[PDB]
């Protein structure tokens, strides 16, 4: 008889093959979308360069960075001595009537210029957590003494300059969360205002992060040729945007599983307990028109030849894609790939070119080799990798 | 001490006036958006015509109707005899691999061509409710024997041809709702797929409704010069899109309060019980870039000189705006305005040029003269109005 699980796969019940539910129709439209800059193997060197440029042109188009009639320059509003380093807090002015902030950790007795690492936090997290400090308000505080959280502090302890930014709507940029909701920031309401205005959450937060990157390129004590961007979880998204736009960034740390998000939205259709087909993520992740151009594997692939480390798996297919682009760029060895420990042995993975439809969140994570309870900044892989690439 | 209500109004706490919360910044961006085709009084006849054309060009741009390599023509799949009329069900094929449906009520013994009314239902509702029939599935059934619901049936009883359509994701176009959620259709997940693809829920459902309108213009028994579009609640949105795009539509029934939705999003900032500032409506209502061009009062104003009736209030300011456009078009008398009975006496209304910020849903509805428990299709105003305008 009736079985909700028999509705997991979306398909026509008509002899003519046509789809009647709007869900099915729009889902099919996504299945029928062939991204323009999907990476293809076997390109000539000229074709590769042109593809890489096309990816950048598409990113510029969809991110809609404004040209802002110059606002005042960034200003240091606080400096404190810590055990072995200095903590600076800076204000910057991205638009009229607006202010944003970032933190800078400088090693004590810094002589000549050293590598700088732009640290971008995860969902529910803040720059204070990244530098190992309590929250700006108590309800916004993270497990800041855990080295799995304090990415920026870890970087200053390696002798690098660490710059910690917030994600839009979170931390010091939050609204009423300090009174109740805490880490559960209302990113979506902010995203809606931006979307209404033709923009997006990622376009906005990336535009702000670009100003911090520009500030880092102007510091005499930061090696302009050794700027790294390290993103944890959500933070990998603005890192991708900055990396595509700025070819002079030296290296990248991608601390989230590498997701082919178009496929995910096509395959994750199994109804949940509420009899809904939840979208894989919220409008915080909506950049209109993105999938007409590319997916994350194509985007990160275009960062070639910059050294890049992936510390939390994804499908073998997508690692192969990135590896092929790196080979075409002439530095196949610059991209390094790791799986979650649970899936490090390929005997336990399913290496397929296409995922099956009818997945739910649990089965999708299983298919793409993700172990959510072990999601955290992989210092054990990143610190040694950076020691080697930054020489 | 602390009081949540003291956070209702968004404002700077800095001497330099700058805003730190992303909510406040993006909210200010909306406040600073000046729609390009906002209606202005005192335009020359040439300026008025050019403004009207500009509104249409902007609508075309933001609605992104596709050019579809011709699919098969609509097909009648069922015809039934009813008491005094015939009920026809039709299939149409808007895209490859897709099917949609509509219902047609024809008066019995129809001789020559008669006026046709395209009936567009409200949120949570269906074409079956509009024609006075039970749902396609039991959980989708409405109070279909209530004349306040059965708009289309009411129209056929007046001797007009009534054509009833669905809204995307609702009714026969629904997905899993017939098993549990019922009237609570997941419009938003459908909207997300469309938004990802550069489109929108309204762009989609309007594109489908345009095909039904095109079908009505081809029927020999429908007076091509007497096609009316009547929208209830949500249905007023596709009516606006079709009216702007097709100047040959004869008249409009706007059965929802006339909302200046940009202002609403700016003023409705009072935190709710969850300490959130809920957006006035969901992404079903997101058409990216709409507010860069216009608001609903400007859009309906551009329908001039077509006869139009507003049956459920709004601000006196916005009725004045529409009236001014109708005067400029040369038929000031073609636009007719009504308030909810509760607010019909201007002594109880507040006629202001700008609403105060810090409203919540309850206080906003109070400010704009809306009485939600009395929201329903106003036959008592519409039937007599149509009798007069359709002569």
């Amino acid at each position: 008889g009736y079985q909700p699980e028999k509705h997991a796969v979306v398909k026509s019940d008509r002899g003519d093959g046509r789809l009647l539910s709007t869900y099915a129709i729009v889902h099919e439209m996504l299945k029928d979308t062939h991204p323009q800059y999907a990476y293809r193997s076997g390109m000539s060197a000229q074709e590769f360069t042109q593809w890489q440029d096309g990816v950048r042109a598409a990113m510029v188009e969809i991110m809609k960075f404004p040209e802002i009639k110059r606002q005042p320059s960034p200003v240091c509003v606080k400096t404190e001595k810590k055990e072995g380093y200095i903590l600076e807090k800076w204000e910057f002015y991205p638009f009229p009537k607006s202010v944003s902030t970032f933190l800078v950790l400088k090693p004590e007795h810094l002589k000549g210029a050293v590598p700088g690492v732009l640290c971008i936090p995860g969902s529910g997290r803040t720059k204070e957590g990244l530098v190992g400090e309590p929250g700006i308000c108590d309800k916004l505080t993270e497990d800041y003494n855990n080295p799995k959280v304090s990415m920026a502090l870890n970087m200053v302890k390696e002798g690098y300059v660490a710059v910690a930014v917030d994600n839009a709507a979170a931390g010091e940029a939050s609204d009423l969360e300090c009174y109740d909701k805490g880490w559960n920031y209302d990113y979506d309401v902010v995203s809606r205002f931006l979307l209404e205005l033709g923009w997006s959450w990622l376009g906005y937060t990336s535009y702000l992060d670009m100003q911090v990157l520009n500030w880092m390129k102007a510091q005499s004590y930061i090696r302009k040729d050794r700027i790294v961007i390290s993103g944890f979880s959500l933070g990998t998204e603005p890192m991708m945007v900055l990396g595509v736009l700025d070819k002079d960034i030296y290296a990248f740390v991608y601390n989230d599983f590498l997701c082919q998000t178009q496929e995910r939205a096509v395959v994750m259709t199994k109804p949940d307990k509420e009899n809904r087909r939840p979208f894989p993520n919220s409008i915080r992740h909506l950049i209109p028109g993105y999938w007409r151009y590319f997916n994350f594997p194509d985007v990160v692939a275009s960062l070639a030849p910059r050294p890049i480390i992936f510390t939390e798996g994804g499908l073998d297919r997508d690692f192969r894609l990135v590896q092929s682009a790196y080979a075409a760029s002439g530095k196949p060895e610059n991209a390094e790939f790791h799986h979650y420990p649970k899936f490090a042995d390929k005997a336990v993975r399913k290496d397929v070119e296409h995922l099956d439809e009818g997945l739910d969140s649990k089965t999708y994570f299983e298919a793409v080799n993700v172990d959510p309870p072990s999601h955290y900044f992989k210092n054990e892989l990143v610190i040694p990798w950076l020691r080697k690439v930054l020489k």
